[PDB]
């Protein structure tokens, strides 16, 4: 061969945020922020300085967090829901088993309508009851029947199967021209390789062999993935699950699309900056193609969903995305799909994240009191996976075929 | 210390009375003595001892029996019947002689009835369900009440006759009790371990068979050990518990009256067909029609079990789901007067019944109803009806 | 008829006692107010009052906590000794201060006492077991009982002291309990349904939570709900049972003495490191030593329960199988004295415990016997240990 | 092909005994029995007329089989059981779920200690408490080690296995040589043909192909198999259990043996004559060469055992063993062993039986206090099961060879 490849199955485990002095850092930037507080009067509260943002949301419910999760089940930042319609007001969500009226709750666990966190700025609080095939000729096309590859398209291993979500190349290095879907779905940690095949393996039935997983990622901290502590939890980490899949050296990428079926041509990802107006992503109306449901529509609900299980452990999932109309946004089988933005204004749609619908990240959610509770699906942030993967988007079919004549 | 007393320890009491050779024989007594134009059954009374007496034949080759009304072609009729169900209706050419059963049967006295065959066996949302389950400002009958594992609809606002007098509500015997726990601690609409609540208070009494011959005054068969599934629970509301909270209304039905006595000796349409109605956590609002009264067992212990009231709902739809277990059920207005309570929902659901109506429609479900007036003496409660009467029942505790 | 009365309804009584702010009060006022050569712990009161004042920082890590003497290097002491229950006991190196266990506690008033740590968790054939289980002419202690489903020992001929006094035996509940049926019909040696046997009568009455103070007279711990696992059954023989065929004598051990009850004021050592036996149904005669008393319970609840005496069987062998349930715990003779029961085996074993004693042998069986004295008291029982006193009390129900 | 044989998965389902006539002949029976009873005085029974041959007891026990079976699991014919072991007292076995004392049974539950039959021959009543691998050289030659096939061999269909019982022939047609088996080991309803391989099929592993199974029987009225009515029931059936597998066209039938590997040659089959005296079969001692428990000893302890079970099916089993020295006799893996006669004066072991050992025929009997309960095993009457097949066993290797050679 001429170039030397990894020939090992190897695991690297975070223990930088186990480090006294990483602790301490968290610790410290917390403490700082208890010991300027100097809260505001019992009363009045200035509208400058009300949260604008997706950090804004975020830092208050980091700083209030104890209180917070004391009598809920997780928490999110967005906008308040008030009887089940978004508003525009800026609001950290809480979410509880059930919501119940104020007269069978003591004060400790009524949760307030507003928090003013450091520097003064303040949101409102929010409550939100809370829970952890399709036939068509599309979802055909998805799961065999068409002649090309591309976004929703089914990818399988030999044990789970999901949704090709891009087709992306490597930054650095070989620079291989490949896929992006969700770590969960192209690997098995009994197995040596990850193979993956569309539409089946061959111990399952017919399909093509794509290429197998070169590198994944399934944990990463709060502080290196959204640049800031998202909580006090010295053990936060951010659920950042994506597989990169160079296509196999005999496979055929003239049979690869990149358009996305359904939707048409996508433009690039947009990034979630945490400092531009909430409605740029709070309320957006989104969509994703998927081996399972095939195209559906959903909006975004909320960023930053936090969830405290069994040790002292802190996880964090990017997106929430209800569907639209009372349907189900996704089904199992559907992870990797991309989540995409529609168009507002006839630019082209752009992909925001990816669909990671795995072990804990799909459940249900109260919005009316006439009809039962609805699906939510959690996505991953794709800019921030695309940035930890070290992969680019490929959103044309010329860019795509410049791609695989500049691998080396 | 305290100043008043009241129970410290779980204590079981279990039926003996009818293993006595006297008591076995005072029945076999009454039936040996007692063993067509006839001025046939009027009564629930009546009914009940034409079955009885026949009872043996009549349990040879069914699941059981129920008194009411004869279904003709699925439709209820005014006739006197005695309900024999099947587990599957036949055509007589396929029935020898012994197993084909009478269209007539005389019993004590030349009093006679007709014999009707059954063929049988043994989540919704909306405002008023949210209220029922947290969202409300008040509880009252309808409200999700519930124990650490199970959970169900508190029935009825009540005091305690003797004792302590105290107020609490009335439910169903196993939505309120987890045998693995040494208290019965209940709350709405959850227990601590699954989401917010109030803690309402906890079980202080319970009672699940009753023999016949105390619960309807009469021996209901010839089996000397006879019972009747009479499955309620009697929380007291807690020290803490602010009773200010609690309403006497039933929500979607409005102020009832007082319990409606089933009186075995009136006429068979006062309770036989009559609409009903039950508010429920589960189901919310529906409506249905008592079927029949004092369903037998074939569950073939050896021993009989008698249930109260069969109900079916109206136009093909249940009349509860799991979940409404301890629902009231209420007599709706006919004439004007104020809707009456006549029973309580006994749970079931884990393996429904189901009874066939008509040939071009599946099987309908039926509920089980524990009759009010009985199951209120057997645990010495009284209703409570109106707010005002309620705030006397707290001072008087 | 009949000419008394006796019980007509399953009823079920609930603790509510120890929900009453003023019995809360009651104990959280005790315990605060109350908050080395100290004239150290003698008794079972001593040592119970030091560990219910400690429970706090002794519950913190540890699994449950039990009083008697010291165990070091898997043998008993005569050292006065709380016990405190370890998942797994682990070298003081592994240990910050807040969880490594002190040596010794003093406890209010001074008195002082020892903390010891223990590693813990929550067929036989022979002519005795033949006759337990079928094939003796008499019924007595030790013989197989059984309900439709269960079986167990029966544990004791008693009579009820009020009511009826009626003749009949003691054993445990859920030996003689079964929730699917009305009655609670027991047989020696099998139901009708398994095989022949003759009835012996049905459950009466039953116990099986009591609250701590009204069980030991005394706040066993700061949880205002704390219960003693009580788990009792009373059955009157039946009315054409011949009691002629009862025996007061226990087969294998011989003529009994009367209840030795458990004064808590009394030396350690007449009830701690006490050799017991026990004849059951399944493993005949075993013998046995009194390891600790009052035991409480980490099982997460949120509620403390009690257990009155750990027996662990001699020379590594297991004191009771399954089945034994029911047995009575007996104090074999020292100085020519008739053995005396002091308890009866709470059943267990469907997940049993284990205490880990010597470091090259497994972890041993571990018996739990609910206190035999307080037990009659709640069922209000005589215990009858000789065939001229059975008769009288034939005469006399 | 030369001569034409059965291509069709066929079956035979009794219907004899549902004639109004042979419920008819079997009812007049009993009542002419009923009509002429006049028994004898509330005294004493003379001696000559004491039972003393298992049709003498099973006649005994048919007419007395309403009061017998009212309060009991089952019955067999044999020799009454004293404080656990055998007399040489002719008795009908009752077979209770519990042996209680006399004092907690009422009149009518207490079984009599005598019944006296049709006749004025009477028998003892004895009351008995009843319920219903290996690793050794000749266990790893019977399941595969050995360079021959013969009895106690591994034999395996593709889903369950057992041990081949005997070399035979058929008496009629082709004549062909092949072995005797049990009919559950055998067949599975699912397959059309039933293959049998030694030592396993290919699906489980390597083993060489020995034949299918041409016929088998399971269920045999009485009054065909013992020659009178065993009971009163109508619908009365002993389970005769055996199939017979001609040994396939290019099968070597030089790797036969007709030894019986642990216990030697053998003689022929041992018929067992209703009318003989009981002590020749009763108490006999006996071996079983099985694929599971290789070499085993056993005692008889009764014939013709009833049982009793959903519908108004009577169902009775030839041969009741019970393992010496409290070892199993068999284990499952067994049916089809031979159970044969151990030598009492030198000669020759000789067949009496197969092992049926299947779905509800093996079971637990108590027989000491001192201690546990005991295995029983059930076998086939092989001199009726011969009959039933019309097939001879073959003994020596010279008669084997012969036999071949006359196939036609
Ligand atoms: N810890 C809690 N658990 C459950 N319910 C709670 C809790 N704290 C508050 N609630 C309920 O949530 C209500 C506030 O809900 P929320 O903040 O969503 O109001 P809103 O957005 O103005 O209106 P809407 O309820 O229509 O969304 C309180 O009035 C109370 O009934
Ligand atoms: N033991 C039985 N098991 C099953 N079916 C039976 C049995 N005995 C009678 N039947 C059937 O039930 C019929 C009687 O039905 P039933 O008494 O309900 O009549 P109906 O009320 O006049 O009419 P409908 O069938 O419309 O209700 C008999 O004619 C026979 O076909
Ligand atoms: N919370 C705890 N969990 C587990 N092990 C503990 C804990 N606290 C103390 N220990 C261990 O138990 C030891 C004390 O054991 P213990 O009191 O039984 O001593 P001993 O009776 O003198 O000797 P022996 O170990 O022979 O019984 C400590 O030295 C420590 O190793
Ligand atoms: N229906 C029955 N169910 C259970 N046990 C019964 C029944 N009828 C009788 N027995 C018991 O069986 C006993 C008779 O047993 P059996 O006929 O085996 O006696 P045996 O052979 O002389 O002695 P052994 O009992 O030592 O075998 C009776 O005394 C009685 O205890
Ligand atoms: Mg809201
Ligand atoms: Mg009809
Ligand atoms: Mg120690
Ligand atoms: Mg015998």
């Amino acid at each position: 061969c001429t170039h030397t490849e990894n020939s090992a199955a190897y695991f690297l485990w975070p223990t930088s945020n186990l480090q006294h002095c990483a602790a301490e850092g968290r610790a410290n930037y917390f403490g700082n922020l208890q010991k300027g507080l100097l809260p505001r009067h019992p009363g009045r509260l200035p509208k400058g300085q009300q949260a604008n943002s997706l950090l804004d949301l975020m830092t208050i419910r980091a700083f209030h967090s104890k209180i917070l999760r004391r009598f809920s089940l997780g928490t999110a930042v967005g906008f308040r829901i008030r009887k089940g319609d978004l508003t525009d007001i800026p609001a950290i969500l809480v979410f509880v088993a059930r919501k119940v009226h104020k007269k069978w709750l003591n004060p400790a666990q009524c949760l307030p309508a507003i928090l003013e966190g450091p520097g003064g700025v303040w949101c409102d609080v929010d409550v939100v009851e809370f829970s952890y095939q399709m036939f068509s000729e599309l979802v055909d096309k998805l799961c065999g029947s068409d002649e090309c590859i591309g976004s929703g398209s089914q990818v399988a291993s030999h044990e789970t199967f999901g949704t090709l979500g891009a087709i992306v190349k490597r930054r650095t290095g070989n620079k291989q021209v490949g896929f992006l879907t969700n770590h969960h779905v192209a690997v098995d940690l009994d197995y040596p390789n990850q193979k993956m095949f569309h539409p089946l393996p061959p111990n399952l039935g017919p399909g093509v062999y794509l290429g197998a997983v070169e590198r994944a990622t399934s944990f990463i901290t709060d502080d290196v993935w959204y640049g800031i502590y998202a909580g006090t939890n010295p053990e936060t980490f951010v659920r950042a699950d994506g597989a990169f899949i160079p296509f196999a050296d005999d496979f055929d990428i003239s049979t690869v699309t990149t358009v996305v079926r359904g939707v048409g041509d996508i433009g690039d990802v947009k990034v979630i900056d945490l400092q531009c107006p909430l409605n740029s992503l709070i309320g957006r109306q989104v969509c994703k193609v998927g081996r399972s449901s095939g195209h559906t529509t959903g909006t975004v609900m909320a960023y930053a969903l936090e969830y405290n299980d069994e040790k002292g452990i802190c996880f964090f999932t990017d997106i929430l995305v209800v569907g639209e109309n009372r349907q189900t946004f996704d089904l199992e089988g559907d992870s990797g799909s991309l989540i995409i933005l529609t168009s507002q204004d006839g630019e082209k749609p752009r992909p925001i994240g990816i669909i990671w619908g795995g072990t804990a990240n799909r459940g249900r959610l109260k919005l009316t009191s006439d009809h039962g509770p609805e699906n939510w699906t959690s996505g991953v942030d794709l800019g921030r996976l695309l940035d930890r993967l070290e992969l680019d988007i490929i959103i044309t079919n010329e860019s795509l075929q410049d791609a695989v004549q500049q691998q080396r």
